[PDB]
């Protein structure tokens, strides 16, 4: 994969990791807890889909399951495999700003950037990268 996006919904409920390719499309969708598993099993046609649309489906599905309401928190973290592809990184941060701007009035959005090294420590703890910097 080119990069890994995690989304953690609420103060501590569904947790998923998106693996993305060079075209910013979601190629892997990994639940990290049981609530994240119900979400992923409801999301339809996410393979090769632009990650901004998959975020839309995840947040909609979390709201419909009762995991988010207005003014609640959404935490996104991004890890890059190729630390030296700054062009890719700039494009993701641009697209993440489009995502957070779209939701700034409904949810409190937090977008963090981490690294593989931290992601492996989070994986050894069985939790999302994002939830690990918050731990």
């Amino acid at each position: 994969a080119y990069a890994y996006m995690t989304i953690d919904i609420g103060g501590g409920n569904p947790s998923v990791e998106m693996a993305l390719n060079s075209d910013y499309e979601v190629i892997e969708l990994t639940p990290l807890n049981d609530e994240g598993q119900k979400v992923v099993n409801d999301i339809d046609d996410w393979e090769k889909t632009d990650f901004k649309k998959v975020i839309d489906d995840i947040i909609t599905d979390c709201s419909e399951h009762g995991y988010v309401k207005k003014s609640k928190e959404i935490l996104i973290s991004t890890v890059y495999e190729n630390t030296e592809d700054n062009t890719y990184k700039k494009a993701v941060k641009k697209q993440l700003n489009d995502v957070t701007e779209k939701y700034k009035t409904t949810y409190r959005m937090e977008s963090l950037e981490s690294d593989m090294q931290t992601r492996e420590k989070a994986k050894k703890e069985g939790v999302s990268t994002g939830s690990y910097i918050k731990s």
